[PDB]
């Protein structure tokens, strides 16, 4: 006699308002509901919940319907509803479902619900009816029997609303092949793993989490420039979808403002880190101090001057660098402008690359570029995709930031080229985890990911060229991450 | 139901002078032991061999422990074997039969409920007989890639195309290439053909949804299956797009392969690869040479079609002498940023020597994360005959002084160029590793615009019907003479055990 609850709730567990739905229509969510609820099967709903549905849908087809009330033309309680399912319908019924509040709380207090099919609406909406609090609430936001998640899906989106799908539970020729696989596997301590209780791992952040796990379990312990020491692998790959949502990581809060401002910085081709630091974005400071510049044999550099790096190569590749106050307009190659031009005139060209790796300028820069190359790609559906190669990856600190950065860049380019963002492909060379990050990361790996937010470009009508973007033309919608996890930057 | 187990040269050789044709193959021996011994308690396995095989085995190892030993002979007797060495406790007494049917009859008559599997172990006579009777269900074949002097050969059997070029025995298992004592080899298995979590499958059911290379091969350990599956995947899921050349293309974006370099060399075997080409062109790169004619008059015409007067003009470069590729690949490698003139100019000391940089950094500071070589220089692109495809490579060293290399390729002609590139940068990795006193571990292939040309699709479809052969071994000769990257010549290499399929004609998209 098992029972399952099927729901769609906000992070604040809101499910309704004015006897209806808080959010605009969620197509994929409805397909999910309709598919899950049938394989006949039975659905049980409250009095008002039956009224919430349009008349043309009210008899939920191919499923035994059970309204519970004491007024209408149908059981008088949830236990009665179950009894009606046990006595008759004992044959032909498979599993049961419960689909409003009070019925949910009845099912929970009576402790009959074994599994929870929750649709995590990432956005909050005005509500007057909420899903009851329960052990496992951690899966919605940062608020003995307990509900452990087992299924976490890819982030979907409809009408500007991002959401997830999670499932919770209460807590001859092979024989011939076998003995060879045996000895081949034999040769060759305790494997760590991102939230192992989750068997069906559809969320794209599991790429990152499993990357961390794989590096900790299968990497080599090495030294480096910083003297901190790392655990590293070589040649790693991720890729994040961009059509439904935005890969702003959720297992820890990512410095979005930092991402955005640093990217706008890059695009302007600014090499002055003080412009970043004065906006509260001080990700560059420790690498543009007098001490570090002097360690780089650059005593003639002003504090803040990152030299001819990243942006300067982007907009003025091969140009002679003076200082962070010099106007380099017209000089060098404008890789960004060329990439955009070729995108807008001839998208089938396979030479649409932007490089930051200039051997003739390396020694002149504060830090050699990590993300040193990106390449763009269009298909027949006007869908833009971007590959970014990274020579060196601080998995704990820098990688999420980079994902966000180049995904954002892809969004912007896609907008100014009348293209639809599709995918960001992340290619990584030296992929390493700093030894003084390991424990914090092991803390992070116990966190189940939340729905990806969607990033909207505001004032699209006003924005026609890549230079036209400002720090106020973006909104981050439906971002519900775990708490910040502090990690010191190995200088 | 009997299984045969063998080790074999491409020309089906298995022995010489009542011994093995090759040096000791330890992993092959481990394979043999584990295959012939492992039982799920009560029963043991039986091994049946000919007299000469028994005599070929060393005294200490015979009879094969924990296995019932049956010898087919007419001259030998059971007491001949019994008086050869005292039977150890717990072991079975060695039996002697006058034929294979006699062996099997014995096995059924007084070893039922006693033995599990029956393995024919050698030699040519027993293999021949076993194939004649049709009792052989599976063949455990250890394909040795090198050819050796042999006076005894495994018989000809339908489906022996898994050895060399020409009811059936089709492969179901093909492993990665191992190597011992300069001998490359792999293992294949032929077959005679002629509400815990379950309640969550419905959500999987609505999130759930043609061409495949050699689908009968269930275990696909061979690393060439990366390439084959890459082809099949591009064909099935790729998008048909227009193209710079006018020929149609089917493309995907963001593709990954990686090949091992510690055991053998990834010179693709499902078609013959122009090794002379990859070698000469790589040396050509290292010299910083921009003169395609130097490649052409050595028999490597791979650049001609892109350095013709016509093409050079279509590139808006009438000033270029025929054959001058401009400031590309090698030129950026050895002289990045240097001002170009022509292919006859001396450039020593000009620009950045990325190769020497990388090598020195490898020899002195192997944990540096800036070991890169790039040929993508936006300034000199319009001066080049063709913008670099393999445009960037990065190196890596770990615990055990092992070198790994990633190469990023913006554009990838899968059918034509990709194998050549693989071979190329794998070779580069070998050379660099030798020059830096390191062990080659891995070449990693990162691919941007990955595509096949529409005039190649039929040929690739043809190519996917071929199961791969053991990877060869690329030996560096005259190591003592070679101390620097420039010290290499064309005769300092040796491809060993390369047994590829026939060439497949595919015209270059101009
Ligand atoms: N987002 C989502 O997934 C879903 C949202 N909703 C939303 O929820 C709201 C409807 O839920 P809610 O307003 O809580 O009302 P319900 O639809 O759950 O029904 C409440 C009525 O059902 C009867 N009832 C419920 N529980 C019991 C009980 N334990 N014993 C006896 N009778 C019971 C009572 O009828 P009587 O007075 O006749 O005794 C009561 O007035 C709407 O806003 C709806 O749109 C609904 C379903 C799913
Ligand atoms: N690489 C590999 O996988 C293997 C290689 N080898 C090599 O092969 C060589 C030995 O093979 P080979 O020379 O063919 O010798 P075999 O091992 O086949 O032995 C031949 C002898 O066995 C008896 N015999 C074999 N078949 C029959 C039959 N059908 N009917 C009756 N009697 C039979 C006869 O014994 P009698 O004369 O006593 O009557 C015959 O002289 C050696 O070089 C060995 O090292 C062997 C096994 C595996
Ligand atoms: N995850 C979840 N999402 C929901 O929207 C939801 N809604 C309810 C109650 N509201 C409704 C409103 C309309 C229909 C409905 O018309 N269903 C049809 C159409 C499915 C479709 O549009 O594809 C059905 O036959 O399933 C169902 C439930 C209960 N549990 C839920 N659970
Ligand atoms: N695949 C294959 N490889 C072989 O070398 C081979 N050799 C023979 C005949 N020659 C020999 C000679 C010695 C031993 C031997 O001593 N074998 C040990 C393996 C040692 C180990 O455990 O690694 C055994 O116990 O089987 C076996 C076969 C027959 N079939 C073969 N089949
Ligand atoms: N070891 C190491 N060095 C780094 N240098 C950086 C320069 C700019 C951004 C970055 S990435 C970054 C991204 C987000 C937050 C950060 C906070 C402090 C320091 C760096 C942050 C780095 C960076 C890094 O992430 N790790
Ligand atoms: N469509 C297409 N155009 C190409 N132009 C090239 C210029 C240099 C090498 C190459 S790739 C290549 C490189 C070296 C040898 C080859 C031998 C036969 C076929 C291709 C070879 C190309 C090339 C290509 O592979 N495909
Ligand atoms: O965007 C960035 C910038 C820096 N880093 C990290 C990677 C390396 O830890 C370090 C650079 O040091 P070298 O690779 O230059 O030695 O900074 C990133 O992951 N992403
Ligand atoms: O080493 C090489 C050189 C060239 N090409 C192919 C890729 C493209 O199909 C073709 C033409 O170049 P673009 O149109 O991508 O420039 O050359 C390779 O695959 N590998």
């Amino acid at each position: 006699k098992p029972v399952c609850l099927v729901v769609a709730m906000t992070p604040k567990r809101g499910i309704g308002i004015n006897n209806g739905l808080p959010w605009p229509h969620l197509t994929t969510d409805f397909k999910h509901f309709s598919r899950v609820t049938k394989t006949f099967n039975a659905v049980v709903m409250g009095r008002k919940t039956w009224e919430s549905m349009p008349r043309k849908f009210r008899p939920l087809v191919d499923r035994l319907n059970i309204v519970v009330s004491s007024s209408l033309k149908v059981c008088a309680s949830l236990p009665a509803a179950l009894s009606l399912l046990e006595e008759e319908y004992k044959d032909s019924v498979d599993q049961i479902f419960v689909v409003g509040a009070g019925l949910y709380e009845a099912a929970l207090s009576l402790g009959v619900a074994s599994h929870l099919y929750i649709t995590r609406v990432a956005r909050e909406f005005p509500c007057d009816v909420f899903f009851p609090a329960f052990p496992g609430d951690d899966i919605l936001s940062n608020k003995e029997a307990t509900y452990r998640p087992i299924f976490i899906s890819k982030t979907f989106s409809d009408n500007g609303v991002p959401y997830d799908f999670v499932v919770l539970e209460k807590r001859s020729s092979a024989a011939a092949i076998a003995p060879v696989l045996a000895w081949m596997d034999e040769e060759d301590k305790e494997l760590i793993r991102a939230v192992p209780h989750v068997h069906f791992r559809g969320h794209e952040e599991f790429q990152y989490l499993d990357l961390i796990a794989d590096i900790i379990n299968n990497g080599r312990t090495m030294d480096d420039r910083t003297g901190v020491g790392v655990i590293s692998k070589f040649g790693c790959t991720m890729r994040y979808s961009l059509d439904q949502a935005f890969p702003l990581l959720t297992t820890k809060r990512v410095f979005w403002k930092g991402v955005l401002e640093e990217l706008l910085w890059f695009i302007r081709g600014d090499t002055n880190a003080n412009h970043l630091s004065e906006k509260g974005v001080k990700i560059w400071d420790k690498n543009v101090t007098r001490e570090f510049l002097d360690s780089r044999n650059l005593p003639h550099r002003e504090v803040g001057d990152i030299g001819p790096g990243y942006g300067f190569q982007w907009r003025h590749f091969g140009a002679a660098y003076k200082d962070m106050h010099t106007d380099y307009t017209g000089q060098g190659v404008d890789q960004l402008k060329n990439v955009i031009q070729m995108l807008r005139t001839n998208p089938t060209d396979r030479r649409m690359l932007m490089t930051a790796w200039n051997p003739a300028a390396l020694d002149e820069m504060a830090l050699p570029p990590c993300h040193l190359l990106c390449q763009f790609y269009v298909n027949d559906q006007k869908e833009l995709s971007c590959i970014m190669y990274q020579r060196s990856c601080d998995v704990g600190l820098g990688v999420p930031f980079n994902i966000a950065s180049y995904s954002l860049l892809t969004l912007m380019v896609a907008h100014v080229c009348n293209l639809k963002p599709k995918e960001f492909i992340h290619f990584m060379g030296n992929t390493h985890v700093y030894t003084n990050h390991v424990e914090a990361l092991k803390e992070q790996l116990r966190r189940e990911p939340r729905p990806f937010p969607i990033v909207n470009i505001l004032n699209k009508e006003r924005i026609k060229e890549i230079d036209d973007f400002t720090a106020e033309d973006f909104e981050v919608v439906g971002y519900v991450p775990h708490g910040r996890i502090q990690m010191e930057m190995a200088v």
